[PDB]
């Protein structure tokens, strides 16, 4: 009711910069919604709070209610275009996906002039969620920050110690979370920073206490993050990656550290392999034919689609991909 409510608030206002609090809002409203709309009609109408959402049109939807609910409170909408130099007072909306446009000490600058930041629907564990997470983390002493809470077929990881160490692809699993492909994908918001998106999640994790971890899957994720961004990456992949409707543009920057050529793979049907190829913009490759490229990451039609032809996948072709594979089989021993 309105007592918990009081309470909350005053808990959160009273929050010094470089603390974290987690809420669970079961009932009723809320969160989205009236949680910022007390704090901020309790610190001042002109500083500014920031409310992260996963979806766009899910923010776009908040930011429609509160606005006509609450005239006397300014809000704002962050889902499209970086608004540069922004410094709006009330509310603002914003999306995870927003702030994944921008370089860290960009990220840093437009953070730290908020004077609360809200984690909303963080269970979701989206990739530009994972990503903003553990990137605020890295200067968390300088946020106030709160995390609220209130059959199918997705993708999987496989990891291993034998190349490729990465295998992604759908599994069929009930309803709702499994976050392991989400944070590899987030891995791709750290490249042109060179940060290891895992660490970051593992060091944000053990201070924020949000999700559950799988020990062994983090630190082969880590130990893959790093060999990720060991190297810069070439600029015909980062290219690519940035004009591609491939769905995963991630196995091209790990690929890379083996071949600059992408590979076609036949589909597979049934349980069998076919004469048609899933073709993506950008990539000029090659199809598969009987030569299987020294992939790092592959998918699990990648894999099938050796298996089913009789070949094998190459080993590691250099000392840094050598040194992740003795690495995760390290690990796993």
């Amino acid at each position: 009711s309105a007592t918990d409510l009081t309470e909350m608030v005053k808990k959160i206002t009273t929050m010094n910069r470089g603390e974290f609090r987690q809420i669970t809002l079961a009932t009723g409203a809320g969160k989205t919604t009236e949680l910022p709309r007390s704090v901020i009609e309790e610190i001042g109408r002109h500083k500014r709070v920031l409310v992260l959402i996963p979806l766009r049109a899910a923010a776009e939807s908040v930011y429609q209610y509160m606005r006509q609910k609450h005239p006397s409170i300014a809000f704002n909408l962050r889902i499209g275009e970086m608004k540069e130099g922004d410094m709006a007072t009330g509310i603002t909306y914003a999306s995870y996906g927003y702030f994944c446009q921008m370089s860290q000490p960009k990220l840093r600058a437009a953070m730290v002039e908020y004077s609360f930041i809200f984690l909303d629907e963080y269970h979701c564990a989206t990739p530009e969620q994972l990503a903003i997470m553990g990137k605020i983390h890295r200067f968390s002493e300088n946020l106030r920050v709160v995390a609220m809470t209130a059959l199918k077929c997705e993708k999987r990881i496989r990891l291993s110690p034998k190349m490729p160490f990465i295998v992604t692809g759908l599994k069929r699993m009930a309803v709702t979370k499994d976050y392991h492909y989400d944070l590899l994908q987030a891995q791709r918001y750290g490249i042109e920073d060179g940060i290891n998106i895992t660490k970051s999640f593992r060091e944000m994790n053990y201070d924020w206490s949000l999700y559950e971890e799988d020990s062994l899957m983090i630190t082969q994720l880590e130990i893959l993050n790093n060999l990720l961004i060991s190297e810069e990456l070439p600029m015909a992949v980062k290219n690519i990656m940035a004009r591609t409707d491939h769905p995963e543009p991630i196995q091209l920057a790990y690929n890379s550290y083996e071949t600059q050529v992408p590979v076609l793979f036949p589909k597979i049907r049934n349980g069998e392999v076919t004469d048609t190829y899933d073709n993506y913009t950008f990539l000029n490759a090659r199809k598969l034919g009987d030569d299987v490229p020294p992939y790092v990451y592959a998918t699990e039609d990648e894999d099938l689609a050796v298996e089913l032809l009789g070949l094998d996948w190459p080993d590691p072709g250099n000392q840094g991909t050598v040194e992740a594979g003795r690495a995760l089989k390290q690990v796993v021993g």
